[PDB]
């Protein structure tokens, strides 16, 4: 590449890989929003609340696509593997698997930071710290808030919680 | 009919037919609409839900004596039957019985529908699928949601969750 | 009703009464408005004059059942039955046809403010007055001056007459 | 009185009474306010419920002693029986009492209307048709309407009812 | 064609004949227009109805080549046959004129729905269900409204009639 300077195949493969662990959360997302419009599940602001992550997560993929041609890195696409699940329980159990999903593209994240700096990649690390780190931790710290607020809406009447907590937070 | 051309008098019949089925149903929403307004029952948001599908009822008959009277065909009144209840019960019962109401609304536009592909009235069918088919299936899905939403919040304190949902929901 | 007060179950039967012909009334109205729509008929600006009745009977049954609801009286629906004809003639025929369902629609109201009387409903009266009474009165003298004018028109020409006055008065 | 005509000093000392039961009902609609305003028991919406009627009340006043000097009449003053309690209770007892207060003040509307056909005084059935009669109708539903929300909410958990009531209807 | 997938060479051939049909009854309607225009006719309200209708054709015409091509079909133009006549008589005649060509072309456009049907083309009865069938319902009902309101006015003084039909309905 008559561009690249200072990108190091290993941070170049590493790209390739949040990529897709990206691509493969937006899928996950969008399962989740279909699952809350279901006519049995029916709680329109979660379904909401997963449809816009899923296109928060697309745009973080499209986002390192550019960022990878821009240091003339080439975008190699795997399969994108299914969801996790099918169903997805109640708002609770819902709301638990997005953090784990976050945390671990989080995790992913600051693994790829690291690479950038053994490397010494100083324009990667800018990069991620821009537009990814702040964006998960006030993902996680926004998903953690609305997981305090369905368990302790939870404890007795769930039907009523999760109606309230949909009606009242999202 | 001079303008009358490949209109079988056996989809004339069923479009008389099914403008009955739709004033019909019109005039059970306005039953239910003025249950929920009675004093003893006060759901105001519920009696607004059910006015508003007694109008669009009405309105969907006016369409079917429309279209009958543009295709030639002749509009025959039959006497409207009284709604099937004089009391609705609680918002869930009143939720149940119009999704029962809009559901056969809807199998009488699917025989039509069939009527109208036996005979080859791609006029009848283009009419139904532009203006009803879409219509009842949106409608149909909407209740299943307010239903599965009030089954939700019915289980302990049904007191209190009809009037969330009254309050929250419609 | 804990909120019913001076409110005669004799009162309560005949508004229900009197709701029923309001919606018959209505019904009627809907199927001249058809007739003058029909293609072999085609005097649009007759089949607009019905249809606006149609619509102003309607409103005058919601009308009475708010005031049903109002009082703490029971709404009680009874069957619709149908129009008493399928085709309605001529303008003349059609114009007075409604005007006999005006003035019985008319002397259903002076039956139930009677009625208001005898028990001392100064409530009812006062309702009937401001939004029956005056109402009937000018649609009866509005639906006559349009009988006069059709009676002059339909001595010679006929066809001309009922074109003319279709296009000059509606 | 060079302008009194056709006023009866039946119906002169009948409305100074309703006058006096108007300001008296505003006296206690004004003494329910202050106490949902109390520190402990704060329920702003309650508070603010029954101020508006204290005013509603206090203006029906003014609007007899206007007619009472129209007609020619002669306003008498009588001391202002205090509110029939100090502390109100929860805001279901509240709207029992107050729908109590409407209802007598609607009998006491009944019967100057009766007096007021006894005598043949047109002009002033007329008035208390226009501004009274249908005032306190409404008024009351509205009320019959607030205690079957109350105390559809009240069943179970009270607190939270009051709280909901009080915050989603007021 | 590498962008023509299920397209029948029927298909194909029935669109570039019911495009003729289209031109030619756009030619027709050319001739009856300018023949209402005519310094012994003097007829500019039935002038400008045919002037219109000339070009609706038209532009049905330009839309089936339009499709033909986003198919991968081939437009074959054939020679455009004359009107069938060149003097149309009265209102009427030419009013009964002109609805026999719409149904004729209402009754080809029905013909190529059913020859999509048949070979299974749901892309080519979308199309005439959106911009054909419907058109042609509205166009005859309409011209059948005109041929009553003409033959009502044409009974007794034709030229009377005439001039008030061209003056009062065109």
């Amino acid at each position: 590449s008559q561009i690249r300077q200072n990108y190091s195949t290993e941070v170049e493969a590493a790209v390739n890989r949040l990529v897709n662990l990206y691509l493969r959360a937006s899928y996950t997302y969008l399962s989740l929003g279909f699952y809350f419009d279901r006519d049995d599940v029916a709680l329109e602001g979660v379904c909401h609340f997963f449809r816009e992550l899923a296109e928060e997560k697309r745009e973080g993929a499209e986002r390192l696509l550019k960022m990878q041609n821009q240091r003339g890195g080439r975008a190699l696409f795997q399969d994108l593997q299914k969801p996790s699940q099918d169903e997805w329980g109640t708002t609770l159990d819902a709301m638990k698997a997005a953090i784990v999903l976050e945390k671990s593209l989080n995790q992913a994240l600051l693994d790829l930071h690291a690479l950038g700096s053994a490397q010494a990649d100083p324009h990667l690390c800018d990069f991620l710290e821009s537009h990814f780190l702040d964006e998960e931790v006030k993902l996680i710290k926004k998903m953690g808030d609305h997981l305090t607020n369905i368990q302790r809406l939870v404890g007795s009447q769930a039907g009523l919680g999760e109606y309230l907590f949909e009606r009242l937070t999202l």
